[PDB]
């Protein structure tokens, strides 16, 4: 529900150090980063979930088939096993909004 | 509602010659195509509603600030009016969801 989510760019600064301190443990956003526990995310917004090559993803992310937008980035990171039951992404999730801007405007600019 | 539509890949073929009976009348989709009626839609998923320079969009669209995904394009176009209310484009709507398909399948390829 992207007009409900209606994401507001935040702080790419912000968003930096929450990819840090929270989805680096286990990803690389970086062109040409390699999978680790969960896949490089470079490239993340212009594709679907579950087609990074090389990587095992669960039955449930790839039927999922999300196409990974800001909207949909944003449901799924209040809840990732609530936005897709199955996976093993390990993670609660963000629950403030403002994280989630702040987080997603980085990643959109990083993950370019 | 993304999820809901679950757009499915379909006949490039197909969408490019609805692309001519049904959009070609006002829109252009080539890169550096110029605006005529409706704006030139290279770029299109790329990007979000009102952007395209030197176009005068209403304040409708400019104020919907959408997102265009596969998933958004598809709602807006069973009812353009029905997804913006205030917009200018002039088009009862793609019912048929097969043709809806059809056309995004040319349009997310053409545009790119
Ligand atoms: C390790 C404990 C993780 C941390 C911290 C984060 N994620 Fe993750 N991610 C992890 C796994 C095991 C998987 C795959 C799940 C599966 O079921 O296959 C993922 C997957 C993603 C995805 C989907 C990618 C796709 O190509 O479909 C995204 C968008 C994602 N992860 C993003 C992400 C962010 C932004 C994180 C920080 C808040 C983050 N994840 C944390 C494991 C782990
Ligand atoms: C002329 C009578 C039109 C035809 C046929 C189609 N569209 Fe159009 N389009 C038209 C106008 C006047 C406008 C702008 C509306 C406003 O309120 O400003 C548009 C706009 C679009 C958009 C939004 C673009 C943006 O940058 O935000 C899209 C995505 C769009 N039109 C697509 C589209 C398609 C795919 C069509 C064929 C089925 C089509 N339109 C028909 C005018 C006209």
């Amino acid at each position: 529900a992207k007009e409900s989510t209606g994401f507001k760019p935040g702080s790419a600064k912000k968003g930096a150090t929450l990819f840090k301190t929270r989805c680096q443990q286990c990803h690389t956003i970086e062109e040409g980063g390699p999978n680790k526990v969960g896949p490089n995310l470079h490239g993340i917004f212009g594709r679907h979930s579950g087609q990074v090559k090389g990587y095992s993803y669960t039955d449930a992310n790839i039927n999922k088939n999300v196409k990974w937008d800001e909207d949909s980035m944003s449901e799924y990171l209040t809840n990732p096993k609530k936005y897709i039951p199955g996976t093993k992404m390990a993670f609660a999730g963000l629950k403030k909004e403002k994280d989630r801007n702040d987080l997603i405007t980085y990643m959109t600019k990083a993950a370019k």
